[PDB]
């Protein structure tokens, strides 16, 4: 092969597992043998396209905060409360609407002051229920606003007994635009084996945090790849809310080239 | 193949880098064609001793809480709080001593009006430190304590900015004891990296976390592999002060192996 070796050291540059980085080539290899020619530069921006296609449909990814209620859940220590904070800040300040806050974050120890603190700075309320009898309650103590984003307890999300407790307290319906935050930084087989433990509660899209964080972005191809939504946000600092932003498929696919 | 073939599947299933299972056969190949017998019943034996051989002396590990300053610093969202605060419980609850706190995280929000509410509970003394001089005296004013848990911020250490502030905010002397938090969930090349980053600060211990959250323990090998120093502590779940252990070379590696 000749300037496909620099198409092989690409795939192995970034995480892709190897079920994959092989089969990639194979794909290349097979629709260039057949059709055109290959250069040594068009490579990538071909390869790029093959990889963009193992992905969901482009139109299942960057799909606006429209709903109600805006939940987030997610692995220990990803983003989850630093994010609804970059979401909500968007979702006043900058698209001006009726914002509220609510919580089930309880197991640990003054975990609320955090949003707690953060919603005395929005001027928006806060409610905090231990029982989805006091959730709905706040569902209607906030009716009458536009975005209604929700925090939830980081919880290892091996053991089942918490995905029960989640569907437990939120009811997910009609108006939920449910949110899986993960971080880039975790290990592919982690993530895969946690994923398929939501596979009984709704999701409309993906956060993945940390990306700056992170050396290479494959883990994260990986997870999307064999799953049908795509990311809604990627948050990339601490700043907030300054440091969060939005992506395509082909532009993911851009960043994932180490 | 041969029994041998056993061991070539139990390494396969660990996180380890394929260059040491290269490494670890040739050695286990090597020592039992001019050695012993491997049955298959006592191939898992070499296999961990060998694996076991390559991380630093059982000496380098589990160095026990002496000093009367305690120091944690390292990776976002890792458990570096919740273990200080499962650190600070045992040291006082079970081993009847004088506690005292100290917190340098004035960045993250709501990060100390939740380890004040907290070490009032253990009913301990906290000082918040913005400059060096605030943290040397507050290290100077709990002189008369036994052990002082000091808490840091997590900032994301590849900006070699706040690894000075580290540094320059702690001095670092005899009679400090500082612990490296990071997670067992994270990549073993992101980890690669941030361990360099931290070259210059001086490190007793690593810390790892969730090690009940993640699935297999290969990369926290890797890292401790191409290290000087073992792991002091990990934590296995989110309830203080229990879940949190201690564990040995051939404790870790037993842990490996399935
Ligand atoms: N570099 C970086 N750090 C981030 C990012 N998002 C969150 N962090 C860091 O990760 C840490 C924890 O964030 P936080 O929002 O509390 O996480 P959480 O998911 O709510 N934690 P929990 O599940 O415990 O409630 C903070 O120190 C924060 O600065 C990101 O995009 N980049
Ligand atoms: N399953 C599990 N979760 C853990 C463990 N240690 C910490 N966590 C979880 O990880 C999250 C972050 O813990 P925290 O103490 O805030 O981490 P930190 O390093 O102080 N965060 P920061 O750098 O943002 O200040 C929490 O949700 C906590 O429950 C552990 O051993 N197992
Ligand atoms: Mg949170
Ligand atoms: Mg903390």
């Amino acid at each position: 092969p000749e300037p496909l070796r620099k198409a092989e050291k690409l795939l192995q540059e970034t995480g892709i597992k190897e079920s994959t980085k092989t089969n990639t080539l194979k794909k290349l290899l097979r629709f260039s043998v057949e059709a055109g020619g290959l250069t040594e530069e068009n490579v990538v921006g071909k390869l790029q396209e093959i990889l963009c296609d193992m992905l969901p449909s482009a139109d299942k990814w960057q799909e606006p905060i429209h709903s109600k209620y805006i939940v987030l859940f997610g692995s220990t220590g990803a983003g989850k409360t630093t994010t609804l904070a970059k979401l909500a800040a968007i979702s006043m300040l900058e698209k001006h609407k009726k914002i509220a806050f609510i919580t089930t974050d309880t197991y640990r120890i003054a975990a609320v002051e955090q949003l707690k603190t953060y919603a005395e700075l929005l001027q928006a309320p806060l409610e905090v229920c231990y029982t989805k009898e006091e959730f709905q309650q706040a569902k209607e103590l906030f009716s009458e606003y536009d975005h209604v984003f929700v925090d939830t307890a980081g919880r290892n999300f091996k053991d089942p007994q918490y995905i029960d407790e989640l569907k437990e307290t939120i009811p997910f319906e009609s108006s939920i635009q449910s949110f899986l935050v993960l971080s880039a930084t975790a290990k592919y087989e982690d993530m895969k084996h946690i994923v398929k433990r939501f596979s009984s509660v709704p999701v409309n899209q993906y956060i993945f945090t940390k990306i700056d964080e992170t050396t290479s972005l494959g883990s994260v191809f990986n997870i999307l790849a064999e799953s049908k939504i795509g990311v809604g946000f990627m948050t990339n600092g601490q700043n907030v809310p300054e440091d969060i932003q939005t992506v395509s498929p082909l532009g993911f696919v851009r960043m994932l080239c180490r």
